[PDB]
């Protein structure tokens, strides 16, 4: 894994697991997003991060992930992949990273993501606007014309996600973290809340389609000592659902999203 | 990834993921798992693991007993890699072992050795080899001994005894997830030790490094089923495991783990 020619973008090439795959022997949707996630933290590091700067150090800030959209058109079985992640400037709202996934075989695109991150304070879990110095010093390390995964006018990733209502039509309830899905850092790792969404999906929608599209939004946290409940309901070859993750007591709001699933 | 020169066995080496390591930024017990498990997979793949009699009789190789050894876990960013082979152990079944050793310094870094048997795919029934269905393995098998663990009376071949309630420590409602389940559908064995270790205190993790861990798996975990973690100390330190169905109290899997200071 290395920068591109120019030092705007990083590529690296992934061999598919034994241990990463599903019923249909093919990678799940969950080690597809641990590989974009990995990549991203390679590219962080050879631009020299560790991926917050000296000025956001020193005031407590750290880059939280807001929105994930992943579509996926074919996805890996031993193949080999190669994903070429960059970041660029969203103005003062935040940061957008987006990835590229090809098959290093026949070289076509067989999956793209975007994810919008925001500025959070590390201790008051506080929201604010990038401010203009820390902005330019990740400025350099950014394509200057606008580099887009999902350029299309009416793109399904700046959508707005509705609240799920409840009954839902589908739920799976008592879902807990485990030290596996916690990161370096004692937190529970973004990917988990993918996994706890698709809980819900049925096992005959799994069985008989193919997860294409899938937006989320992260509203809160999941603390390890927190129990959550996924949450369903079909909006619709094609089939489209509503997600919610909610804590188990309180009832307290964590995530939510859709997706969109293919016939076989 | 490629089977040594004389081809009795397979190395491979691997890079530490960001996502694979905890809090002490070194790869977690369940990563090393799987890295053993991955380059297992790929030895079977390379010598061409059920062959066409095994097939024919509808019989699969089962994990009935791992232990792990590790000394130094490898940090985000390492080089890590395996060496892993099988070796007949009679008529009981096959024996895997593997050797886990940094790609910088040469040095072990760990090492593991498991025991598997042979199981009737569909009636869950455990059947003693016979002779022919042995000599198939044999040609991909070093003649001589060669044992990842071959001290006489070692941690690896004692009984491991049943917990008695009330256990000190437990960690109640676990279900296996779509990411837990393999190609197959079935919960993956790396699971079940992830499992295990979730009833063990968070100040024993904090203020402690897994040095050693012995399973034996009794009954296998269903999709649908919940399990109850449930651990006590029995001493470095010692725990006794016990992972049992929350219903039923069926037990499927008992083990025991070592600890040493930071
Ligand atoms: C107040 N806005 C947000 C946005 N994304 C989040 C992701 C994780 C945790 C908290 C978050 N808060
Ligand atoms: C009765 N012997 C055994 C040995 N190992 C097993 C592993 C998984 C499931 C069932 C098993 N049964």
């Amino acid at each position: 894994g290395s920068l591109t020619e120019d030092g705007l973008s990083y590529k690296e090439k992934f061999v598919v697991r034994s241990y990463e795959v599903g019923s249909n022997k093919t990678a799940t949707v969950e080690t597809i997003a641990n590989l974009l996630q990995e990549v991203g933290c390679n590219h962080a590091q050879s631009v020299g991060f560790s991926a917050t700067t000296t000025t956001m150090r020193k005031l407590h800030l750290i880059w939280v992930t807001a929105r994930m959209h992943i579509e996926i058109y074919k996805y890996p079985a031993g193949d080999v992949v190669e994903i070429e992640t960059w970041c660029q400037s969203e103005g003062r709202i935040g940061t957008r990273r987006d990835w590229i996934l090809k098959d290093s075989v026949t070289g076509e695109v067989t999956g793209r993501a975007t994810s919008k991150w925001v500025m959070m304070n590390q201790d008051t879990r506080r929201l604010q606007k990038v401010s203009d110095d820390v902005r330019d010093e990740y400025l350099v390390f950014c394509p200057q014309e606008p580099r887009l995964a999902f350029p299309e006018e009416n793109n399904r990733s700046l959508k707005k996600i509705p609240k799920l209502e409840d009954p839902a039509q589908y739920s799976m309830i008592g879902l807990k973290p485990r030290r596996a899905d916690l990161d370096m850092n004692q937190h529970v790792n973004n990917v988990t809340y993918i996994g706890w969404v698709l809980e819900s999906i049925p096992q005959e929608i799994v069985d008989t389609h193919e997860l294409q599209v899938i937006t989320l939004d992260y509203r809160r946290e999941c603390q390890q000592d927190d129990v959550v409940d996924s949450l369903t309901t079909t909006t619709s070859n094609d089939s489209q659902f509503l997600h919610l993750l909610r804590l188990s007591g309180d009832g307290q709001e964590i995530n939510r999203g859709t997706t969109l699933w293919r016939k076989k």
